[PDB]
RNA sequence: UUUGGAGAGUUUGAUCCUGGCUCAGGACGAACGCUGGCGGCGUGCUUAACACAUGCAAGUCGAACGGAAAGGCCCUUUCGGGGG
């Protein structure tokens, strides 16, 4: 199971000295709602051909996201072209707090409680591709430990390491009751 | 030692950017239109500090005083009234 998006459809045209030969395109956003995210241009003279090259092309293009239960670690400035974004943790029970575009990328990757602002550049496209550039410079607190050396205590304060270990607790009830 | 930000359209054959314009929300001591069952609590010259009829809006003390017009009591009487 995957969701899937189309959230912008443009129409598009080289010129010839016959006239138009029209075509469109698609921007699609893939998420399993756990953390995996792609993202495709796809294009054609088709509609359905454009989505399901998009579609393709973001099965292709995952990236895995530095998540906590269900939000955001740390709030971050992702650059693209042009597009700005302001991402920033919430407390749960908040909402996808955001447009269309980082709406749809955020819910498509499994996120339930976060805030965003875009600043510049309302494109569609540079927007998702600056929101995923911030959940590129995103850090998981062990990578963090990781590459400084010291430990998760020194590395992390006390409110992130309760919601760590709630949202374990929830993970393993609804496995258990699941399967065991 | 913790809490809370959403955008869409628009220049172009088509694109991206800068940049402006417009829209959705909320607030009123409000007014206009259509409609108009009730109750509670609140609220009403933002303009001419323009003019003003009319009536009430700061009086009180006889345990401060001299006194005695109406009130009251008695002496009375013609009941005219007259004295305390």
């Amino acid at each position: 199971n995957y969701i899937e998006r189309v959230v912008s459809i443009n129409r598009v045209s080289k010129v010839v000295k016959g006239g138009r030969r029209f075509s469109f395109t698609a921007l699609v956003i893939v998420g399993d709602g756990k953390g995996m995210v792609g993202v495709g241009y796809g294009k054609a003279k088709e509609v359905p051909a454009a989505i399901a090259k998009g579609v393709e092309e973001a099965r292709k293009n995952f990236f895995r996201v530095p998540l906590i239960g269900s939000t955001i670690t740390h709030p971050v400035q992702g650059e693209a072209a042009a597009g700005v974004v302001m991402l920033r943790p919430a407390s749960p029970g908040t909402g996808v707090i955001a447009g269309g575009a980082a709406r749809a990328v955020l819910e498509c990757a499994g996120v339930h409680d976060i805030l965003a602002k875009s600043l510049g550049s309302d494109n569609a496209i540079n927007v998702v591709h600056a929101t995923v550039a911030a959940l590129k410079l995103l850090q998981r607190p062990e990578e963090v430990a990781a590459r400084r050396g010291l430990p998760i205590e020194d590395v992390a304060p006390a409110g992130m390491l309760k919601a760590r270990r709630e949202s374990e607790a929830l993970a393993a009830a609804a496995a258990r009751e699941g399967s065991a």
